[PDB]
């Protein structure tokens, strides 16, 4: 879940790190508009932890 206002231009995520509350791998995944602004996209999850 995430837009910009025209475009998304590029994607990255930040790094899995360990939940502490959930026992699990998440991270954050990112857009980047074309005007320059990055966008909180989706949390990825991944294995117990
Ligand atoms: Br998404
Ligand atoms: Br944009
Ligand atoms: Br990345
Ligand atoms: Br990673």
């Amino acid at each position: 879940a995430c837009q910009c206002p025209d475009a998304i231009s590029g994607w990255t995520h930040t790094d899995y790190q360990c939940h502490g509350l959930e026992k699990k791998m998440y991270r954050h995944v990112y857009a980047i508009c074309m005007n320059g602004s990055q966008v909180y996209c989706r949390t990825e999850w991944g294995s117990s932890c």
